């Protein structure tokens, strides 16, 4: 018996990944973040960001949360907002698919569509949303905050306090390694802090897609974001406030074809149909397991479902145009 | 630490419905079946149907499960099949939710679309699928079984053994009333059996959409259907094997507009975006709570997500054409 949908955020189960485990002689588990009520890992940061604003008195009932995002952050924030009596203003590039717009509007988000732009442009959806929140707070009696998912460290805090502790509990103290990809960095940096507090010998790995800068930076100090990836939710080009102080023990750069080969096999063989970041993550877990050797327990994150990537990630025409693997059953 | 995605089926949480509860002076909970890994209540029957066939030696790896379904049963069956090494052949009406069709193809079901037809017609997807199973059994050395959700009573058994016991346990013996709508009848009939074994004066209600025949049967003795409903997964015209021996203590006929009004308010006010049957169910829960009186604990089922229906149920053009309410925030 819970008082609202918010009580169902978190305490997600660990699912044994049987190929990956068999291939490595390790017990490799994926944390089922798709079983959050917002259907992604972002429910955790969304909950903490909004509760933090509440605790600091920056939101009263009817107040508004602003964020620049065409991803799960918008979905998670809007679900939490509606459950707590707030509104969301989601800044989104006008070039974003009708699907992504519809998924947000479905839940009640107010969309603010802007022409698309690089992060160096101050009208880029992410940076613009900060200035929008400042203006709105002048004409919104009940407040207006910028979620600021990249640099708001209560994001990382969510994972210190919930994700990490759940993992420790559910592995009965036995976890040896943790691996995740980075968008805001909250998941990897926060879970790393929580886990290492419990056992300093736990190894932490970054799993990084092409087009991201983090692998190059942590491994060689180079500033460089070569290539590109069709994965969404991940791929970071700066050291966000959530990443401050973070250094991984291992770092792996995962090409799209490796992630998708794993992702598609997972559907066929294990009944899990997940987003692209999950293929990146599992690839990373396999590599971490191989570095440590057999007889270890490795945990990674199954961040969301594949359903909402079906127009690209699970679309044969799109994949062939990108010179990427196609799901055999869709031929 | 779970063995496969199948371990995450069931043990779904009860979520308090605040407006419904406040309205009735009762504690009204919705059981969150959308938090199953297949994203609907059908995961339970799907699991039990396939395990049953396994136990009887009718399926072995590479075998095929055949089903006629509106969608969710196909999705649940295909997820379980892939986790266990089977294929599915899914017979679905052309008229089914596009989102359910997309989910089926993504999961790797072999999808066979057929014209919509009444049950009296032998080319109705359900009756057709039975004959396909018979045909396929001739040439599938690893077995071909008919899931037969409507008349396969391990469907009902699933809810006797899991759903009901979970509700009894999680309400700490305090549940006074249970309500749900009927497709196969597995959920309502099975949960009623399990609950009434634990406490025989728990009261049970049917919530029936227009176009279904059951309300008329239970209140008058005649199976009579009138009107129509845009809700999916529910609306039954005969006493299925899963309904044998079932008698509700109360029966309510719920118009679409009543269900939608509740559903749309739920998104805005409580952060829950659910499928059509959930609106029917919650409308029934309100009426049951009013019949029992204040101070009671009522449980119903939140069967799946609204995003599974976005093109109709949450589509203003469609809803206006059907002369139904439109979500306010869709402008």
């Amino acid at each position: 018996m819970f008082n609202s949908v918010l009580d169902t955020i978190g305490n997600t189960p660990l699912i044994r990944l049987s190929k990956a485990s068999e291939l490595t002689g390790c017990d490799i588990y994926g944390k089922a973040e798709f079983l959050n009520p917002g259907q992604s890992v972002k429910d955790r940061a969304a909950l903490y960001i909004i509760r933090d604003a509440e605790k600091r008195g920056l939101l009263r009932p009817g107040g508004v949360i602003v964020e620049g995002t065409a991803g799960n952050t918008g979905i998670g924030l809007t679900m939490v907002a509606k459950a707590l009596g707030y509104r969301t203003a989601i800044v989104i590039p006008e070039t974003a698919s009708q699907e992504k717009k519809d998924a947000l509007r479905l839940l009640g988000a107010e969309l603010i569509e802007v022409p698309a732009a690089p992060y160096r442009n101050p009208n880029n959806a992410v940076r613009l949303s900060g200035r929008l929140a400042e203006q709105l707070a002048k004409t919104e009696p009940n407040g207006a905050i910028w979620a600021n998912q990249f640099d708001n460290t209560v994001n990382r805090q969510a994972h210190i306090e919930t994700t990490a502790q759940e993992i420790w509990r559910d592995t009965s103290d036995q976890i040896d390694g943790f691996v995740a990809a980075v968008g805001s960095g909250g998941t990897l940096a926060g879970t790393a802090i929580g886990l290492k507090e419990r056992n300093h010998n736990i190894k932490i790995a970054l799993a990084d897609p092409h087009g991201a800068a983090l692998h190059a930076f942590y491994t060689t100090g180079e500033l460089k974001a070569e290539g590109d990836s069709i994965t969404e939710g991940i791929g970071q080009g700066r050291i966000t406030a959530n990443l401050e102080g973070f250094t991984p023990d291992f770092s792996y750069q995962i090409p799209d074809a490796e992630a998708l080969d794993i992702l598609f096999a997972l559907v066929e063989e294990e009944g899990l149909c997940l987003g692209g970041s999950s293929g990146i993550n599992i690839a990373g877990a396999i590599r971490l397991a191989k570095d440590l050797g057999p007889g270890h327990t490795i945990v990674t994150v199954l961040c969301d479902y594949g359903n909402r990537y079906q127009s690209k990630l699970f679309n044969p025409a799109f994949l062939r145009g990108k010179s990427l693997p196609v799901p055999r059953w869709l031929e």
